[PDB]
């Protein structure tokens, strides 16, 4: 089997992407944030504290003839950005782009933190990291990909995120029309539960490539590109007036600037992030200070190839017995 679904930016900055997901019988369609950095499929629901729901579409398990309470199971997750959610668990039928999993754990939120409430466009998350990170207790549950894998034509999914435009998540096949050149594959460590890999270096604008190993995660659920402070300083030094602002929380730059590109290495191959992809707009409405899309990972504990990087590539998440990651230009 295969599936194919369009993923759409939630706003004009590409702060996140939402993908429609069918849950239950009859189908209830929720728009979920596909997150290769986590491993829980959780939704706003009829059980979510009423004051914490503000415009999201909810899953109502009592209206699904295929929903079953997973008795005794609870879940609770905290993301690196400080947001969180928790609740209980149902199993139900879940379909993405025509690919169906029966018996998928659907984690129903009883509580969500303020950032989730405040984002009316995201109805929940669909985790695509390794199932070892799943938070369900006392019986850990499998991700949608992990459940679908054996049925797929090939044990892979691909992320093709758009810049200020829709893109595609495919399951079970590689669309050879969706990229240019060849796909370069690189090794993955699953030891921390992430799609963790080592970039071979970087360049700023038209500058020379610096060969250096950068260990990080391919994370569709993180907006920005977080890299070591040395790399980030070298980038922003090429933008007149750019500076790190403790009060804003990262590098800012004059909105009048033209940003240079940023290149990262995948083996001997190179992925070029255009300068425009690094502009996250005014820090507050009407400001002439703009927020940068490349930020320091110091204090995070890991480097993060988030959407800013991934949207410049066609990315293969290869879930073969030994997982790997593939990157192509597009």
């Amino acid at each position: 089997s295969t599936g194919s679904a369009t993923t759409t930016p939630i706003d004009s900055l590409d702060d996140a992407y939402i993908t429609p997901v069918q849950i239950g019988t009859p189908a209830q369609t929720l728009n979920l944030d596909f997150d290769t950095g986590s491993s829980d499929l959780w939704v706003f629901s009829s059980e979510t504290t009423a004051s914490e729901v503000d415009g999201q579409t909810i899953y109502t398990p009592s209206k699904s003839t295929t929903a079953k309470l997973l008795s005794g199971a609870t879940w609770s997750i905290s993301y690196g950005d400080g947001s969180s959610s928790s609740g209980d668990v149902y199993t139900d039928t879940v379909s993405v782009g025509g690919l169906t999993v029966t018996g998928q754990a659907v984690e129903s939120a009883k509580k969500v933190s303020s950032s989730f409430t405040e984002d009316s466009t995201i109805d929940g998350l669909l985790g695509l990291a390794f199932s070892t990170l799943n938070t369900v207790s006392p019986t850990q549950q499998k991700t949608f990909f992990d459940n679908a894998k054996a049925s797929l034509d090939s044990p892979v999914f691909t992320a093709d995120l758009g810049y200020h435009a829709p893109g595609t998540y495919n399951f079970g096949f590689i669309d050879t029309t969706a990229y240019t050149g060849s796909i370069t594959y690189t090794a993955v460590s699953t030891k921390q539960g992430f799609w963790e890999w080592t970039s071979t270096g970087y360049a700023v604008g038209s500058g020379t490539f610096k060969s250096t190993s950068i260990d990080g995660i391919a994370d569709t659920g993180t907006t920005l590109l977080y890299l070591p402070a040395t790399v980030v300083s070298a980038y922003w030094a090429q933008v007149s007036g750019a500076k790190s602002s403790s009060s804003v929380g990262g590098y800012v730059f004059p909105c009048s600037a033209t940003l240079p590109s940023f290149t990262f290495g995948v083996g001997s191959a190179r992925i070029v992030i255009p300068g425009d992809y690094i502009d996250f707009g005014p820090i507050s409405t009407g400001s002439s200070s703009c927020f940068g899309g490349i930020q320091s990972s110091a204090g995070i504990g890991i480097n993060i190839f988030g959407d800013v990087a991934l949207k410049a590539a066609f990315v293969v998440f290869n879930g073969a017995t030994t997982p790997t990651l593939g990157f192509a230009s597009k």
